[PDB]
């Protein structure tokens, strides 16, 4: 019973991305990892492969397996006819053995000789190609409707796609319900990641995916009437009424401060739900957030080791003949400046396996994938100085252990024959980074720090400071903007957005010393013409170029090239979203960001490329017009430092 | 459906210009990239090897791998009867992979020996010939007619074949139309590059290909009619009558200056461009450039470090058993006055594998094709302070760092033969790196057109052409407007600002007095052709050039006015075809350079166009003049010569 969804995962989204996977005589095994969503369960699976053995292999002394989670679902052997040609084969795969996390790992065999046949040859292969892929449609099941497995119907740690969660309104919300949304939105985005946060919201409509419904008690939404009154903030999860296999969480309050109390509770004491229609009364805060501080970023008040950059079992140690590269990834925050130019400096403590004798077996450190440093293997407290010339937002430190076994092969008329022997690599979760050697300086006009980690708002993981204009009677357009850019930037960080500021006149942003947030159209008291470009007045623009534009800029911008030359003035047709950051008048500090669009098409594509992120990534400079052709970025404007020192 | 065009492109000028790739036990990894250009699909992907294995190769233990993609499109087996002996193979590549770049790699998997084979040794090879191309056609689709793609319906950068533009009028341009179109050419040029722009000129006929067609509400193309009159310089993006496949940009307007504005809108304002019937209604400036800023030259007010001499995120790192040379193209101008052989310091900081023993392995410094200096990679990095003499830069040269390495592999003992796998070594060169050029004087002789054919000194050294007047005869006609309208594009595309500012005039009347460069495109004016200064001058079937008394093929970096003295001033007369280009110092200014494209019959304006469209012929110019015939460009250096600059 319920809805079936016919899934196709291609082989290109689900491997690793060099796009296919080569099964030599010492890396066999080729993994692939999937998951289930925990309500539903798979049925009808089967496994196509379409690969190309090597010619030189043997027709029944070489085959291939299919394991599942240590289970061997077929074994097929490469006939003498398709030793060379393109061979395709489907294998139905046994829904039994299936789990929440599985991985199939296929093994390769294979012998092109017989009596001197020696490993690590490239003579035999087998290769399977990105055309490939998992053919499975999932049943979906009813939940037992218990809110104890929050947020499991709406969003389970097991899933890989994006997690789409609409959220119904009662039209037209005002500050409070706003508010309560973004902070909803914001606490879904940072348990979800980086699977991806979309919010879709709709008025009086009831949506086909698990929702939340806000209420008041008095703007009521539809299909709603018939509940009665609360006396308190209550937290219930009902079934839709049309098709029950969809849950919707409705969230009451006696006004949009019960609301906006029982969001706080639900991103915060959600760790002690239980049953159904949960009664939150009382959430308060002991002390504030110190700033920069964020789960997923690394922490710079003490020296972090690598035991608090796992995130995983057995990351930090590898097996087999060719051990896999060691990658920990640092999420560092894109405010770093150091004027000492003598670069970060760790203390690494690896160990590994003795060689018998030394035939300059190494391990290469890199770090964005690029060659940092290179170490014999001749276990060390090593003191490495990265030099700081790609620390951005994001990056990923590797250790790749490069050995090559000199085996003997014995004499022209005696070839001997036995099986290599693996080892063993482990760094250990005991070498420490520093990172207090930095300041938090730098010029920022530009939206690449917003784009990858959300710096200006971001600074406080809560949002503290942080002011978000939004229009009278805002449509759903607007709504959606605002719930996806504050989910993302939760997501960027570690903490929800729970101390945000939503409001909807100018008046408030005279005097505060908070950064500016624009969603819907820059107010009368901002667009003063100086610092601002791309002025969209729905019929036509204006782009000021900055005398020029160079890829690959210096580490410290110049001012001389910054600078801008003209001002191309255009009425158009079409739909267009432009994304501004500038300074914020009133403090030298804050900044601005301006997110607007020009017609519902420009809304929606901006919705689209703020959800994304491979359109998000590829953003820099202090402008980025997005039209339908694609994002374009520029870096125009006056220059302003952020930060002491 | 649509036109579908066949191409088979060979391995001759896809492959490094060697053409020949052998592939051994060093580098066994053969590249062949092509681009897509995003708007026509490929329908056949037909590849055609013509390959030589090696006599010792095992037949069946031996093999050819073809990726597409990193997917293996097909493997070609060795067979004993074609051990030593050359052999032909086809190979159906799959289209359902093609991208907008694709990288053909071929690899060669080699054994000789079952008990032990010598890894890297010289027996294992398999070549394969520079006649061995991939036959392909291209299928056009129909295009979304939108602005906001735009420039890529017209010009793609992932072609590599020379973007043809021909640009429409209604017969008879004036001199705003003229400036226009010059502006278009110009940008169109700056956007292409080293692609090499052809800007053919039609009158009042249609093509068949992408074109940009010009209107002023008045004197239209006569194809544009029943189009509504407009009141401002909108832009419109419409089909082609004839078939709907190929488009047309109509440049729309009210009169002359609503084309200039349109232009300088196209140039500077293409980034907000959406949706068809783009109207413009305002471009002005805020600030002028500054001498010596190109967007494509290095900067001198500072030293540049190799961040900025990129075009590219891979470029200065390299992997594999031997890691290939790592080239930065960096185009300096060629005003530098170095002439005191001080040379460019540069602190160059490489980081590179430590070998595990002192083995000879360095690294090796060159500038085009020279060796500047070698540094051994067993010193216990570094910023290197290297000096390179300015006695060999020229305007587009390059640096080339390689990193050869004596990777000592054991073979074991004379009974024992220990066989493995050869590590591999990677090397980078960082973007910490900087060379600087702040510390140098503009000051040069300018008698000579090698700088004018390269980088297009005289008139780009400003970047939009300010104080530049190019002089036009009355009427032209279309091989006068296509020569102006190449020659500004190639200037454009030299530089990377396209010529806004240019000043463009059908009479000599404004060049009188006047600060600012004269080119000469048609015929030069009665006033100018007083001076004595006119080496060659190419008149109705009577040509008269003079000759320097001597001529070196390797001048030296010091100009010598009795190396080039003018004798012997010969005169002479016949029927055949010829252009000529000189260049030579303006009677009004004392410090400015008239340079003159002359030609008198079709067939001479089509050698011109022939030769300064391409690069490979204008790399031939040099000296004071060039004349252009059937045989090619013959340069000499005759005449007075004049410092211009600056100290």
């Amino acid at each position: 019973n319920g809805p079936s969804r016919d899934v196709k995962l291609t082989f290109a989204q689900i491997a690793p991305p060099p796009g296919s996977m080569v099964l030599r005589g010492i890396n066999p095994n080729g993994s692939i990892e999937f998951g289930m969503r925990s309500d539903e369960v798979v049925t009808k699976a089967m496994l196509n492969l379409e690969y190309t053995p090597s010619p030189s292999l043997l027709p029944v002394q070489s085959q291939l397996k299919v394991y599942l989670n240590d289970e061997l679902m077929g074994v097929l052997p490469v006939t003498k006819e398709q030793l060379g040609k393109k061979t395709l084969a489907q294998m139905p795969i046994n829904p039994l053995f299936i789990s929440d996390f599985n991985r199939v790992r296929l093994e390769f065999v294979g012998h092109y000789q017989d009596v001197c046949e020696k490993p690590a040859s490239t003579t035999l292969w087998l290769d399977v190609g990105r055309s490939s892929g998992l053919d499975l449609t999932y049943q979906t099941l009813n939940v037992k409707n218990d809110l104890s497995h929050f947020p499991v119907p709406f969003f389970d740690p097991s899933d890989n796609r994006t997690n789409t969660l609409p959220m119904v309104f009662a039209g037209a919300p005002d500050v409070g319900l706003q508010q309560a949304s973004a902070i909803v939105a914001s606490w879904f985005g940072s348990r979800s990641g980086w699977r991806g946060q979309n919010f879709p919201v709709l008025y009086n409509q009831l949506p086909d995916r698990n929702a939340i419904v806000f209420a008041t008690n008095d703007k009521r939404p539809d299909f709603l009437r018939d509940h009665p009154a609360v006396k308190a903030p209550v937290i219930e999860m009902i079934n839709h009424p049309q098709n029950p296999y969809v849950k919707l969480l409705v969230v009451f309050g006696r006004d949009d401060k019960d609301l906006l109390q029982a969001a706080k509770g639900i991103a915060q004491g959600n760790i002690l739900f239980r049953g159904e229609s949960v009664v939150v009364n009382e959430v308060k805060p002991l002390l504030p957030r110190k700033p920069y501080d964020a789960p997923n970023w690394v922490r710079t008040d003490r020296p972090v080791t690598f035991g608090e950059l796992k995130t995983y079992e057995e990351q930090l140690q590898s097996s087999g003949l060719e051990p896999a590269a060691i990658n920990v990834s640092l999420n560092l925050p894109p405010d770093l400046y150091l004027m000492r130019s003598t670069g970060i400096d760790m203390d690494i403590n690896y160990r590994y396996t003795m060689p018998p004798v030394k035939d300059s077996s190494r391990m290469d450190i890199s770090l964005n994938n690029q060659f940092l440093q290179s170490f014999n293997l001749s276990d060390g407290k090593t003191d490495v100085s990265i030099p700081a010339l790609k620390l951005g937002a994001t990056n990923q430190l590797r250790f790749d252990f490069e050995y090559m076994n000199p085996m003997p092969g014995g004499s022209v008329d005696n070839c001997i024959t036995f099986q290599p022997v693996q080892n063993h690599v482990v760094i250990g979760d005991d070498s420490t980074i520093d990172f207090s050697k930095y300041y938090h300086f730098i010029p920022m006009p530009d939206l690449r720090a917003f784009a990858n980690a959300g710096f200006p708002f971001s600074r406080m993981a809560d949002l503290s400071q942080t002011i978000t204009v939004m229009p009278k009677a805002p449509n759903e357009a607007q709504m959606e903007t605002l719930l996806n850019t504050v989910g993302f930037i939760g997501a960027q960080t570690g903490f929800p957005a729970i101390n945000l500021t939503v409001t909807d006149d100018g008046s408030t942003i005279q005097g505060k010393d908070a950064d500016i947030m624009i969603i819907g159209g820059i107010p009368d008291k901002l667009k003063d013409d100086k610092q601002i470009d791309l002025l969209v007045q729905a019929t036509e623009s204006w782009v000021k170029t900055p005398m020029r534009q160079t890829p690959f800029p210096g580490i410290v911008p110049d001012e001389s090239d910054r600078a801008a030359e003209t001002r191309s003035t255009l009425t158009s047709s079409g739909a267009m979203a432009a994304v501004i950051g500038f300074q914020s008048p009133y403090n030298d500090q804050r900044s601005v960001i301006a997110l607007l669009a020009d017609s519902p098409r420009g809304y929606e594509m901006l919705n689209d490329a703020v959800n994304d992120s491979g359109k998000r990534a590829t953003m820099f400079g202090s402008v980025a017009v997005i039209r339908e052709s694609g994002i374009n970025s520029l870096r125009v404007g006056d220059v302003y430092y952020v930060g002491h020192l």
